[PDB]
């Protein structure tokens, strides 16, 4: 069968066995992270090796350690011990978030803290945040955790409404200790309620939405074959899931005739950074990678029919590992349906008489994720027209603080006493590209203006210029939105039949990329967010923009240290990295729950085809 | 009833009483334009007067005329004679264009440079364009199109994969004189066809799609009152036609709780531009206006249920106004209704325990236009949010060229010896703003980065910036994505619950503006697609961004001419006039008929609501 199917939970169960087995999932080791690994470049003699990467936490404080497992074979592969001093700590573990609130309720500072602000331990939640790396010389080599605190006036109430300014702590989650607890002064309290379905909030709700209803009286037109592989309007490909990227998306290609035609080796969201801007001592430090350091495919959502995905629904079950190793099904955690998307080409021609109209669709694949007070859309769409294209959908309660009485530069206000501190939601596409195999090149595209004069002398002329990429160390590129810049991926070995090289153009958003100043601790960690676009050349152990051990690591890791080996890419096997973020100025309309705002990039064919490739669409029934 | 009403064939017919009545449209005239005016600003005392404008052209060569007349009155308000060689000549009338490949057929010069290329006569379509202005002084004060040649080799043949290239005629179309014929040399007739419906091109049809039944089981969740007044999810709007501009949003208000809260007094597309790029002497004059030149309202299609409108559609049926006066229905012309569009808001909150999910949808009012080989759609959506939003849909056919044998720079090839020059599609949008009312300023926002330092020691802080726009004279505003440039329209005297004025926040595409060098004709004649936001106060005599008569004006008229007068525009009644294009290099993919491509903008509320606007939106049912 496929060696790209979703891991079973026979596979996790086996890799859980093989492990005690070799003595080392006792009881004080947890798993942090567990995923299938690829199979190889052809390295992989097609036969079948299914292949586990395991990240092992040890609560007694010995060293973790990296492990690979044969499932296929039953043994082990590898086991390194870690240095998390040199090389970062491993993902965020689910009990560890649970851990900050409890020892803080008996910490005589804490305790203190909440007293002088009259305010009553049992109803302060702790937002348990990653820490990151800045001046604290005790947190290197040990797991911390910082924490911001909410009051809860009742079991059913927002938190986030009642944010407690002024107030951080640092604890180590291994050894159970509370390291620090600041105190910078006293702010009021936000005593307004954020909850959104409290009548008194939402008045009496519409009566005036009628139903849409969207079916498919014959069912879907996409095939699902071997559990994950799809067959959609000449679209082939398989949905892979992995605990801490999410939905990959593997094999992505077209059928162009009688020869199925590589377009994408793999596409994933491999990184996200959600940085703040308030330089208040009680946040300055607040980043977080939710890929890298929190795993995003652990906190997907169930979704639900007619709420989160409306129309003919096919769901995904993917199975991941507890922190024990024992097979967890994620219920309905991906939604995949095609969708009507209004006309795709359209032509009333007047000297012939022929009147042409055809509709467009996609195809859908989503996941949602929630992770504290955010939740983040996941999507992906096939068009007919041979176009990808990602969307991320932010939305979830904002992060809250106060609102300093003398203003802010840096924060919003949504309520009375109530801030909202601006930041950014950054996230890296990683595309391992293979355009009609896998010998590909990247150019620079730029609008090229001309000045009136010979061969321009009404000054109407305008062209434009392609640059290839040629090594590593000129491939960090910056977005042009005034010259209408994009990047042209290639295969200078592939032609089309007017003899030109086959490609994909990416259309970035041109969004802002990472606002930080370029010697803060968060640019060193999310070097790749200072940057749109990057390609590399394609090696099995470059996943990251980041690293594989982003949580506590000093940066550096990933894409500045890959591209300075300053490989050939003109014409190989290589990876694009895309950086793009929203730049999030909360407003009041933000409040108390957030309308979905999106962004995301495309690819759309360019002398890919020899000509358009829907002629064969039908009339709509 | 509503003055915002649409005009009715019995208004369009007693306009022609009244013109005939008063001798003004005898047999040698011509109606070239005719459309309602807009209720004067509280100068219309309520009451009702519906006034029409009218463009009267004289086939006889006598001086056009501008006249206005009251159809509730029944009587000529003014009637001016107009000096066409200063201000512009009428837009082309219907029945001009099929005089060009007339008169070419029966000119000496014509047949020669056809028999030079063994072509017959009877084959030959000629493409009547709009002439623009250039070097030719015979003919300042003339209405002249401009010809293009394609070779149909059978009636039901698409022309357009057949161009002639190498030769352009010149047509006096009042006196029908051919008055010059251009040929630069013979090329090659590309002779693949590029026939769409042809079964030896498209294959055999796709049996693979199923169908997707989008139904409302109990009608659609808007109202239609008084023929054209839109209620529908606390929006308020009237749907206007005009010949010109083609919809026309008036009254765009929501209503926050009691009261009906104005966001925009008038909202249209008020010119566009279509500049080629292609240097060539038989091409380097090609632009057209498609508004302003040749009106597009006028080419509307009649839209098809289940092929150009899919769900439960409501439509309207334009009337406008023929070359003699009487009315024309434009059967189905618009399209109006709601569409899901994926989710509105989602929380899952640990701490509470309350999850939440709601559903988006948009209103959709949509019409397409077919001119020449181009069709063009105009999307505009109204979101549950609060969120407006326009989308052009460009689809049609290429326009083609021979492509030359040593290659081109400005010239993309589609099919053996076929090319497409390079061109732009770049559009105007007119928001007549009325935020809270008429006192609006508009602010340009700018992403602020932050230096390392004291008061921001971790270099993390990020801020923003608004600069008011105070005078006409500053208000011409250049994109930039790089600091995430947006406009804020806000009203000083009208404040949200948090002392903050009201706003909405217009999100442009920062696509590239008009690439002809800054000397040539058309950045005179389109110098608004030259800055990508304009402010202007209010005036009713201001309504295109390029003057009344476009074609054959020698430039400058229109926006630069408004904001010399340097008038005050800080809380006063403004017009924010928004450029936004594609710019369109064509591909393979393109031919032989070219997948649909957008471009667009968005407004979203900015504080103009004292929380979220979509808390009483119920569960999904
Ligand atoms: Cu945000
Ligand atoms: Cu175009
Ligand atoms: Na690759
Ligand atoms: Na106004």
């Amino acid at each position: 069968a496929s060696p790209f199917r979703l891991a079973s939970a026979g596979e996790i169960s086996e890799v859980q066995g093989i492990l005690r087995t070799a003595g080392l999932l006792g009881p004080e080791k947890r798993i942090a992270y567990l995923g299938v690994l690829d199979p190889a470049r052809g390295a992989g003699s097609e036969a079948e090796d299914r292949r586990f990467r395991v990240f092992i936490h040890d609560v007694s404080g010995a060293r973790p350690q990296e492990v690979t497992v044969s499932v296929t074979n039953g043994t082990v592969i590898s086991a390194v011990e870690l240095d998390t001093a040199a090389t970062g700590e491993l993902p965020v573990l689910e009990e560890e978030f649970e851990v900050v609130e409890q020892l803080l309720a008996t910490d005589e500072r804490w305790l203190k803290a909440l007293a002088a602000r009259n305010l009553d331990v049992s109803k302060v939640r702790v937002a348990p945040l990653s820490a990151g790396v800045f001046e604290y010389a005790e947190e290197r080599g040990r797991r911390i955790l910082r924490g911001l605190a909410f009051v809860q006036d009742f079991p059913e109430d927002s938190a986030w409404a009642h944010p407690v300014d002024g107030l951080v702590a640092y604890v180590d989650v291994v050894s159970k200790e509370v390291t620090r607890v600041i105190d910078t002064g006293v702010f009021p309290v936000p005593a307004e309620h954020g909850n959104y379905t409290d009548p008194e909030l939402t008045g009496p709700l519409r009566t005036t939405q009628k139903p849409i209803s969207i079916t498919q009286p014959e069912g879907p037109s996409f095939t699902v074959t071997g559990g994950n592989h799809i067959e959609w309007e000449k679209w082939s490909l398989d949905v892979g899931f992995d605990v801490r990227e999410g939905v990959v998306l593997h094999n992505i290609a077209f059928r162009d005739g009688d020869r199925l035609r590589p377009i994408i080796n793999r596409a994933s969201i491999a990184e996200m950074v959600v940085p703040y801007g308030d330089p208040s001592p009680i946040r300055s430090w607040q980043n977080y990678f939710d890929t890298g350091e929190y795993l995003v495919g652990q906190y997907a959502n169930s979704l639900e029919l007619g709420c989160d995905c409306l129309g003919d629904i096919t769901y995904l079950s993917p199975v991941i590992s507890d922190a024990f190793g024992n097979p967890r099904e994620i219920r309905n955690g991906i939604c995949m349906h095609e969708e009507d998307w209004g006309i795709l080409a359209k032509h009333s021609d007047l000297w012939s008489g022929i009147n042409y109209t055809r509709r467009n669709r996609r195809m859908v694949i989503s996941f949602f994720t929630t992770i504290g007070n955010y939740d983040y859309g996941f999507y992906w769409y096939l068009y007919l027209d041979g176009t990808i294209e990602f969307e991320a959908k932010a939305t979830g309660v904002v992060f809250t603080s106060a609102f300093p009485e003398g203003g802010s530069d840096n924060i919003s206000q949504l309520a009375p006493g109530l801030g909202a501190p601006f930041h950014q939601h950054i996230f890296s596409a990683r595309l391992d590209m293979a355009i009609d195999g896998f010998t590909n090149r990247v150019e620079e595209e730029d609008v090229v203006r001309q000045t009136m004069g010979p061969g321009n002398e009404r000054g109407n002329a305008f062209s434009r210029k392609r640059t290839v990429l040629t090594r590593e160390s000129e491939a960090v590129r910056e977005a042009d939105a005034r010259t209408g810049r994009t990047w042209i991926i290639s295969n200078p070995e592939s032609k089309n039949r007017l003899n030109e090289p086959v490609g994909y153009k990416l259309h970035a958003h041109n969004q802002p990329t990472l606002l930080a100043d370029p010697g803060s601790s968060i640019a060193r960690r999310a070097a790749f967010a200072t940057k749109d676009l990057w390609v590399t050349r394609y090696a099995d152990d470059e996943r990251y923009p980041t690293g594989d051990f982003v949580n506590q690591h000093s940066g550096g890791a990933g894409l500045p240290s890959y591209i300075a080996q300053d490989r050939d890419i003109d014409g190989q096997d290589i990876v694009v990295w895309h950086t793009f973020g929203l730049t999030h100025f909360p407003r009041v309309e933000d409040w108390p729950i957030m309308p979905v705002d999106t962004v995301g990039f495309k690819l759309r064919p360019e002398g890919f085809f020899d000509r358009s490739p829907v002629l064969d669409v039908p009339a709509n029934p």
